[PDB]
C-alpha cells in the first residue's frame, strides 16, 4: 500500500538536534532515496559551526524505509508499510568502554518529501576518548542489520554491532539496539527474522567549507531462502562399501518437482548423477553410476535420498541435491570419501 | 560511455528468429523490455509457424547479454553495451550432448528506440527421437554462469558455458556453447578482462495466448573482477606455544595510503578485531587477547600485510581474514589456523 510511494526517486531532508556530553549541535541534511535500487544519496550539513563529534558517529541515526526489498520478502517490509504517516524510530547506541546515544526519530512523508527528525542525547563519553576526541577514519564498513518482529508494540526491533574504524589501527564498536513503532493507526506488516545488508561510503564537497557529510548508500533485504536443500550423510568409506545422503527439502513439496543429485570431485566440473521425475515413475542415472546407485524420496517426510553401493575412490566428492521451483536452488553439499 | 546511456532507462526489446532444425523450418518472433540498471529482462516470446519443432528451453540462450547488469567498477569491462548503438555479431555452436547441433549468428543493434535481436538458426544431425525433437525437456531453465573472455584479435570476446536441460525422466541434457561476439562498427570498444555473468531465468505462459508461446523473466548480473581484493595466506595446523606468519596479497590500492587490519572467527563465535595498523604506518593496535604475542607489519613494496603470530595457544584457532576500507569495506576469503596437538 505505501511501497506504491517509493517507486520513485524521493526527495529527503534530515533533521537533528543533537546533545553529547553538554556539547550542542544541529545538522541538516537533503538529498534523494531510491528504493527502486536501494539507493541514497545525501549532503548533511552542522549549521552549529564545527561538529563536537565524528560524522560516522551519526551515520545510522541520520530512513531504512528506502531499503531494496526484493519481490519475494516484500511482505516482510514494515518500513514502507507504515507511510506515509510513518514510524517512530529509537535506538540506544553504545560505544564500548565510552559513552553512549539516545535517540529518537520520526520518518514521515510532508508534502512530497520524506522527513527524518531526530532528537538525540549522547551522555558518559570520555573528552579523550575516540568520539569526542575525534580519533575515528572518515569512512563507513559494511555491516548486516538484525531485524526481528515486535508484537507487543507493533513494529520492529532491530540488533547490530557497527564497527568503526580507529586512526591508530584499532576499532570502536557501538552496539545498537533499535525499536520501530508506527505513527498511525493503519495496519503494518511485521516481518519475520531477517537482516538488511547495508554498505556505505563517506567523501566531501570540494566547494564547501562548512562542517558536513556526503555519503552515498546501498541497503538491501535478505535472510529469507523460499527454498532450501539440507544435504546429510557423507562420510569417509571403504572401497566396496555403501552409504546413503538424505536431503531435506523446504519451501515446496518434493513430489510435485523432479529432484538430482551432482556431485564434484576435487579439480574436476561438478558433474549430473542421478534423478527422479515430478511424479516419480522415472528415475535416471549416468553412466558411470549406473546399477550401483539407487534415488528415492519420501513424500511424507519430504527428503530426498540417493543410495551409494559398490563405491569406487572416483566416487569420491561431494554429492549436492538439486530442485527447480521457477528458480534453481542447490545444498550446501555433503562430502563423501572413498580410499583407500 | 556512449553507449551506456542508451541502457540508462528500461528500453524496449524485439526478437526475431529464423531457424531449421533436420529440415524442420520455424520462426520465433518476441517483444518485452530489459533494464540494465537491475539486469533483468521480461519477454514473451511467439512461434509463427505454428507449434515449435523444438522445446522451448532450447532457444533461451540463443534468444540480449548488453543488458546484463555491469557494476560501476566492472563499467570498463563491458563490451555489450560499448558496441551499441551499431552493435555487435553474436555467433554460437551449440552442441546438445548425444544429440544434434545448433548453429546461430545474430545481430543485435539498436532500431529506432527498440533494441533488436535478429537471429538465424540452423539445426543439423538431430535424433527425431531424442530429447529435443521429441520434447522431452522439462518447461524450465537453470542458473548458469557465463564466462567471459577477451579475444583481442576481433575486436570483441569469447564465450563458453554448459547450459543444463532437465530432462522429464529425471536426467539433464548437456548443451555445451561456444560463443564469439564482434562489433558491427570499427569504433573503438570495451574489452574485458576475464569475468562471468551470473544469470536466472523463469518460464511461464500466458493465459490468453493460445499460440505457441513463451514467457521468459531473467537476471543477469557480471561479476568475478573487484576492483580492489586482499587474499590471506599461511595458515596451518600448529602446536600450542607455536608460531606462524600470516601474509595477505593486496591489489587494487596501495597497502601505505590505507590502514589495514586482521578479524579473525572462532567456530561458532562472532568475529573479532584483532590486530591492525594507521594508514601512515606510524601507529599499529592489538587486542587484549593478542596483546604483545602478535605484531602485524607491512611491506610497501610487494604491497603486502603481515601479522606474526607468536606463543599460540589453542584459543587463536580460527579463520583470519584481513580488511580495508577504499570507499568500501573488503574482506579476503580468509585462511584457517589451527592450533592442537598432534
Amino acid at each position: 500500500k505505501g511501497e506504491e510511494l517509493f517507486t520513485g526517486v524521493v526527495p529527503i531532508l534530515v533533521e537533528l538536534d543533537g546533545d553529547v556530553n553538554g556539547h550542542k549541535f544541529s545538522v541538516r541534511g537533503e538529498g534523494e532515496g531510491d528504493a527502486t535500487n536501494g539507493k541514497l544519496t545525501l549532503k548533511f550539513i552542522c549549521t552549529t559551526g564545527k561538529l563536537p563529534v565524528p560524522w560516522p558517529t551519526l551515520v545510522t541515526t541520520l530512513v531504512q524505509c528506502f531499503s531494496r526489498y526484493p519481490d519475494h520478502m516484500k511482505r516482510h517490509d514494515f518500513f514502507k508499510s507504515a507511510m506515509p504517516e510513518g514510524y517512530v524510530q529509537e535506538r540506544t547506541i553504545s560505544f564500548k568502554d565510552d559513552g553512549t546515544y539516545k535517540t529518537r526519530a520520526e520518518v514521515k512523508f510532508e508534502g512530497d518529501t520524506l522527513v527524518n527528525r531526530i532528537e538525540l542525547k549522547g551522555i558518559d563519553f570520555k573528552e579523550d576518548g575516540n568520539i569526542l576526541g575525534h580519533k575515528l577514519e572518515y569512512n563507513f564498513n559494511s555491516h548486516n542489520v538484525y531485524i526481528t518482529a515486535d508484537k507487543q508494540k507493533n513494529g520492529i526491533k532491530a540488533n547490530f554491532k557497527i564497527r568503526h574504524n580507529v586512526e591508530d589501527g584499532s576499532v570502536q564498536l557501538a552496539d545498537h539496539y533499535q525499536q520501530n513503532t508506527p505513527i498511525g493507526d493503519g495496519p503494518v506488516l511485521l516481518p519475520d527474522n531477517h537482516y538488511l545488508s547495508t554498505q556505505s561510503v563517506l567523501s566531501k564537497d570540494p566547494n564547501e567549507k562548512r562542517d558536513h557529510m556526503v555519503l552515498l548508500e546501498f541497503v538491501t533485504a535478505a535472510g529469507i531462502a523460499q527454498v532450501q536443500l539440507v544435504e546429510s550423510g557423507g562420510a569417509l568409506v571403504q572401497p566396496g562399501g555403501s552409504l546413503r545422503l538424505s536431503c531435506a527439502a523446504s519451501g515446496f513439496p518434493v513430489n510435485r518437482y523432479s529432484m538430482r543429485w551432482y556431485r564434484q570431485a576435487p579439480g574436476k566440473e561438478r558433474e549430473w548423477v542421478a534423478g527422479m521425475s515430478s511424479a516419480g515413475d522415472r528415475s535416471s542415472y549416468e553412466d558411470s553410476v549406473k546399477g550401483r546407485f539407487t534415488i528415492s524420496r519420501d513424500d511424507a517426510r519430504n527428503t530426498v535420498y540417493l543410495q551409494m553401493n559398490s563405491l569406487k575412490p572416483e566416487d569420491t566428492a561431494v554429492y549436492y541435491c538439486n530442485v527447480n521451483v521457477g528458480f534453481e536452488y542447490w545444498g550446501q553439499g555433503t562430502q563423501v570419501t572413498v580410499s583407500h
